[PDB]
Formats: structure tokens, sequence, C-alpha cells
């Protein structure tokens, strides 16, 4: 029964040393505790302009954008528009290469298609060349046997998952996920009227921001999600407690995103989200966040059928861009969670260590 006064100290005593040690210009933190969000802001959103971080400052989520993709995909499944058991070719009949037989939407969504690479090559500058890329790809492993984190994998899942709806990814996300949850300050493309809240990212001392990719069915997702700490806190709350979400299919989509589809060592792969059974030790989580392991191709143990959301889980996702570093984690059983948005990409292990320390105090 930690008081708000104590929580404020715990956060300050953890984030302050962190920002100084990692040279973080600014950070927006939100802790979900006792049914509501608690906000703490530190530093600058724009160093040269001397603008401070506020609850309205927009940060780049990077790969945490994948959690929105997973939920949007879950929603489409709950609507009957797609099934994770359908072959990828059902949604893209032009993908005729036989190496695709046996590869399911589930494999694309969870990085198990057989070695799709981390990124889609820069040579891919339109849809005709994207098809060429997937047609030419030769898997290094059979489907459902190896997990290799890849934007070329989940990115395609996202583009194909919204096809039945008839809407482009950005529009489908806004209409079916953001608007319903009242995340009205979360964007792919920041409107010029909101640009004043857009923080600058920093890399080796230079102010930087994300750039757009070549027009295609993956361009919106590639551009990624931008949002403030309030919307992000509410995103965590909706995923933490889908029972409070009214829309029937979105509620189910949220559940599908936290379901366990594969076990890799001590972690479980969901749709976007990743999970570990709770209780879990800090070194298990921190050590798993190292790029050496996070990007390696590892063997998977199938969870068939998928295990529905386990309340006693540590649910999280890290994400970065050239100038931003973010992390989100929550434990449904305890109804506690945390969001940490920063405008500099610092080591993922430091993010995990800090988040764990703060939540450990609330447990
Ligand atoms: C997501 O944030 C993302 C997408 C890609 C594709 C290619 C290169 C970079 N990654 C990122 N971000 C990073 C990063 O630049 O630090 C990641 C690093 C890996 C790690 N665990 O250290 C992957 S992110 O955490 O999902
Ligand atoms: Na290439």
């Amino acid at each position: 029964p930690v008081s708000e006064k104590q929580l404020a100290e715990v956060v300050a005593n953890t984030v302050t040393p962190l920002m100084k040690a990692q040279s973080v210009p600014g950070m927006a933190v939100a802790v979900i505790y006792q049914g509501k969000p608690h906000y703490y802001t530190f530093g600058k959103a724009d160093i040269a302009a001397n603008k401070p971080v506020t609850p309205q400052t927009l940060f780049e989520l990077g790969s945490i954008s994948k959690t929105f993709t997973g939920v949007l995909g879950g929603d489409a499944i709950a609507r009957g528009e797609i099934s994770l058991d359908d072959p990828v070719t059902r949604y893209w009949p032009q993908l005729t290469g036989k190496q695709w037989q046996g590869i399911r939407m589930l494999d694309l969504a969870t990085y198990t298609a057989g070695g799709l690479p981390l990124q889609v090559p820069d040579e891919v500058t339109d849809n005709a060349s994207l098809l060429r890329f997937y047609q030419n790809w030769q898997p290094q492993w059979k489907p459902g046997t190896t997990r290799l984190y890849a934007n070329a994998s989940i990115g395609l899942f996202g583009a194909l998952a919204v096809k039945p709806s008839g809407m482009p990814y950005e529009q489908a996300m806004t209409t079916r996920v953001l608007k319903p949850l009242k995340l009205d300050h979360t964007w792919i493309n920041v409107p010029k009227a909101e640009e004043a809240h857009y923080a600058w990212g920093y890399r080796d001392g230079k102010a930087v921001r994300a750039v757009r990719v070549s027009p295609g069915m993956l361009d919106a997702q590639a551009y990624g999600v931008k949002t403030n700490v309030q919307d992000m806190a509410n995103w965590v709350m909706a995923n933490m407690a889908p029972e409070n979400v009214a829309d029937a299919s979105l509620k189910q989509g949220i559940a599908l995103a936290q379901s366990r589809y594969w076990r890799i060592g001590s972690m479980y792969q969901g749709l976007g989200w990743e999970m570990l059974n709770w209780p879990v030790e800090a070194n298990t989580v921190v050590e798993g966040s190292d790029s050496k392991v996070a990007l390696a191709p590892l063997p998977v143990a199938e969870v068939n059928p998928p295990a529905p959301p386990v309340k006693a889980s540590w649910v999280h996702k890290t994400g970065s861009t050239g100038g931003f570093g973010s992390y989100v984690a929550f434990i449904p059983e305890k109804q506690i969670g945390i969001v940490m948005l920063a405008n500099t990409s610092y080591p993922n292990p430091a993010r995990v260590e800090a988040a764990y320390h703060i939540l450990e105090a609330l447990q």
C-alpha cells in the first residue's frame, strides 16, 4: 500500500540517475497504480528551444508500434475477416512462389515464417518491388520452427490483415483502435497543428526525427506511431484490463494479442506483445533484452492451441528509432504498469532494469 508520495519518490530516484548516466535529454513516465495513471515528466523535449517535457509531448514509439498492429490484427480476427490459421497466400494471391506453402498468417505475425529478414530492403520502393522481394525470398528454416524478430514479417502481417476491411493500415488503425479507445493524440502522421508538441530526438548530440519510407502497403507502419504519455498510459490500461473496453471485437483483439502462441526459452510470443510468467527475476528480463539474444534466430515450442492471456504475466515491449527510446511493461495480476518515453535511444537493458525497479516497489 505505497502512497502516491512514496511512488513519486521511487520514480524520481530511479529516473533521475538514469537520465544522467545515459545522457537522456527528457523523459515522460506514467505509472498505472490503483486504477489510474500517475504522471512524471523530466527534462527537455527540445534542447535548443529550451522546451520542457510535458504530458502533451509527442515521442516516437518505434517498435512498440507493433503492439498496436497486433491488437488491430486481433480485432480483424474477432470480426471474422481473417484467421491466424489461413495461409498468407489467401490474402495475397499474387504471391505464387511455392516456398510460401505452409506459411500462415500466424507465422508472419509472430516471426516464425522461416527467416524473413529484420528489415525490408531499401531497394523495395513500391508494391511491385515488394512482391518481388517476397517472391525471391528463400527461407532458411521450415515454418513454425524458428523465431527471428523481423519487421519484414509482422509488417506484412499488418498490411494483409487490414485488406478485408478495405481500409489502408493508417485508416483501419484510427477507426478501429485509436478512436474507440479515445487515443486522440496518437498519430502515424503528426498533423501540422500538433507539431508544436512533437519532441526532437537526439543521437550523438544531433537533433533528429523519424523519416517517411517509400509509398507502399507498409509505409504507414514503417513510419511508426507517435503519441504522448497520457494516451500511452491509457493504451496500457486498455491492454491491462480489456474487460473495461466496450467494443466486443476490440476487447477480443486485445486478448488475442496477449495470448501465448510460442515459447522461446523463458519468454512467450504474442501478437506484438511479449510475455514472461510472473513472478520473474530482474536478471531474466534484463538479460533477455540484450540485442545478442533479442535479434538471434531461436527455436520455438508451439503452444497449440494458443494459450489465452495469463494474468500472472510480465507483459512488455521495447522500441526505439534513431533519436528515441521507449519501454512499456505491466502485470495484469497486480494491475500495475509503467510507460517510459525518452528522446534518446539508450540501452534496452537499462530501460528494463529501471522499469522493474519501480514496479517491484508496487508489488
Ligand atoms: C523497433 O524499435 C525496431 C525495428 C527495427 C528494425 C531494424 C533495426 C532496428 N529495430 C528496431 N529498434 C531497435 C534498436 O534500434 O535499438 C531494436 C534493438 C534490438 C535490441 N533488443 O537491442 C529492436 S526493438 O527493441 O524491437
Ligand atoms: Na537486398
